[PDB]
């Protein structure tokens, strides 16, 4: 036979009754007491099933609900066991999903019925859980301390095919982030379309949602191509009213217009921002309904000003990359030069950095790059 | 009364429907995808089945709705034709509790639902009431308020830590006082904390205590024991204090002059800033964040509630006018079609403050638009 382990947290060992009914029917039972232990146990066991002994007992109700959605999220299914207390706050605490509960006696055959419904999910969890982004894709442009948070954040919000708001300062790598969560999105093998729109006129911009290729003159709406995959919208607030309409229409109906008949698609939508969004909102300028459609999740891309310990490593890569790309003899920075570039403010962040270095490298006549050839 | 919704444009996929209809359940069905959103945001606690059957809706918009703000108030559930389990099994990241096989064990589906239906029957403990079972809306009463009411009613009693978010000057503490009423510790003391204007050393002297207090000293937790403590402008906390906070948040213990002791305090926190920006930059311990972000509540600014502006100003008028004998008794329609049009960055606070100012200047009984923002 083949099955899946399952743990249970309780100080009262003698509270077996429901335990041997599962071991004999084939369940890998594990039991924790001291409250702090199961966290490590749950984070190491991976996807499983946990039973919560509520029978008055001795646990902090805050810490409980905390654990419930700490990192033990979808990968863990909630379930409680109580001594018949459905009345006060305690049963209102079953707002934490919990799927079902346990009568104080032993609903012998009913117990499997309660459990059996959920079992299809754990064997489903195992099919999707191994992934883990194995290759440790060290933020394909940066790697420091605020960055590791970003990875973890990106890794857990990636697969969730919801719309996410990406915000940070200009030239930080919001697009770089967008491309990264597309790999995580589980629609990774599908196309990805970043769009530095800006330099588009309404007519031409409007030509994206319903087209103005009069007669099939080699023209296809952008939304269409991004079907199954991911589309990115850059500098979004610059959008005109009429197009924001079509977006919300599309965001609600998922349909687009083509000359060869109106059609529907399946595109996960992302958005980037660097401006004071709230200031636009209050005046009336931005449709708030649309904001709630997109602000389902937020991710903040930290500027170079935030990280600073990244500045050195970034320059090295940008050195290596551009020097190798153009055969340049420049291969290293002096300790002098290193101990100066970080002090710069870098308003344009990642963008400006590569751009600046790009120039210096193509101007660099030496192998070691001094401060004289840089910020001048 | 009866929840039980299911989303699909077609219909002939009854088979699992009459098993509910014939057993006596009012099933409700949505098609145009956009409609259930408004429906889900207004219905409150219920159960929704998402029929996707590999021929229905775009999984982005779906997962969006599923996790827009329709979170705990709704339990997820899907329907597929077996011949489908493949590309997006990951959409079951939203709990979803269970799914629907193509074979239909007529009794098993009821077994899956009936056990889960009992959880919705727990929501019945507050009995939806609709008609504002609280203090007329504590401070407001419009459309985002009724959700807020519904929201407060179901997340209130749960003595877990909750993160309160809205814009500045909205009335976040008023909510805490309001949800404390729903809590099972209502008869206990309540202590608000404006964490904005406090120094580290003195802050540390509030928890486990510091300084050199060989005189007279008593911690908030002690006073707040059994009751509820609220933290306003929480992100303003220094590193060293967030440490001590988490210490308590894990152990529930404090230090006092008369020896160290432990307590049982439900903890709340208020915020008006960009929460996502603080965590990533490093300013707030994320571990600590999950201890408090167990539940979220969104306090709607005046920008959302345009129909509240009229009702809000009137209430604040009567109360303060009476307090200072003011002759002012009403607003002109002129003033009305100006107060609503205003942006109100400071929201409820600013509204209360401005009117408060005007009243002390109002020499007339009728208040015209000229006497307002002055
Ligand atoms: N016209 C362009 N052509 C080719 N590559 C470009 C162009 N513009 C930017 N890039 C590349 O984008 C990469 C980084 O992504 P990006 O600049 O979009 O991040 P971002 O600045 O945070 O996003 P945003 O577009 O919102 O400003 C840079 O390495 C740059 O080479
Ligand atoms: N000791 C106190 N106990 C109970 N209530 C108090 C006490 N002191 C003040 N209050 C009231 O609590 C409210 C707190 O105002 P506050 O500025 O914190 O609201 P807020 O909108 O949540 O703040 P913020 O703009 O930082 O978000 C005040 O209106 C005040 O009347």
């Amino acid at each position: 036979m083949d099955s899946v382990p399952g743990s249970l947290v309780v100080v009262g060992g003698t509270y077996e009754p429901w335990l041997p009914v599962l071991e004999k029917v084939g369940w890998r039972c594990t039991q924790v007491a001291d409250l702090r232990k199961p966290d490590a146990l749950f984070v190491e066991t991976g996807p499983c099933i946990g039973i919560v002994d509520l029978s008055h007992d001795e646990f902090s109700l805050n810490g409980i609900a905390n654990l419930v959605s700490s990192h033990k999220q979808v990968r863990w299914l909630a379930f409680i066991r109580e001594a018949q207390l459905s009345s006060d706050t305690i049963c209102q605490f079953i707002v934490n999903f919990c799927i079902d509960f346990f009568t104080a006696p032993i609903p012998d055959a009913q117990l499997l019925s309660t459990i059996g419904h959920q079992l299809g999910m754990l064997k489903l969890e195992k099919k999707v859980w191994p992934h883990f982004g194995s290759a440790g894709n060290m933020g394909l442009i940066g790697e420091s301390m605020p960055m590791k948070r970003l990875r973890d954040q990106i890794k857990r919000i990636g697969p969730t095919d919801v719309s996410i708001l990406i915000y940070g300062e200009s030239g930080t790598g919001k697009e770089t982030v967008a491309k990264a969560i597309h790999k995580t999105s589980s629609r990774a093998q599908k196309p990805f379309i970043s769009v530095n729109c800006r330099a588009m006129s309404e007519k031409r911009l409007e030509s994206e949602l319903f087209g103005l290729g009069e007669t099939e003159e080699g023209q296809q709406p952008f939304l269409l191509q991004a079907d199954g995959g991911t589309l990115l919208l850059n500098d979004i607030l610059t959008l005109p009213k009429s197009q924001q309409l079509n977006l919300l229409r599309f965001l609600q109906e998922g349909t687009v217009e083509t000359r060869q008949g109106v059609r529907a698609v399946d595109v996960r939508i992302l958005a980037a921002n660097s401006s004071d969004i709230e200031k636009a909102l209050i005046d009336g300028d931005f449709n708030e309904e649309l904001y709630h459609y997109i602000n389902v999740l937020r991710i903040n891309v930290p500027s170079l000003k935030e990280r600073a310990s990244d500045i050195v490593l970034l320059a090295k890569h940008f050195l290596q990359e551009y020097s190798k790309e153009y055969n340049a003899q420049a291969r290293s920075f002096s300790d002098d030069a290193v101990r100066g570039l970080t002090r710069y403010h870098w308003p344009g962040n990642v963008r400006e950095l590569m751009n600046q270095i790009k120039r210096v490298v193509l101007m660099s006549d030496t192998v070691v790059l001094d401060e004289s050839q840089l910020d001048l």
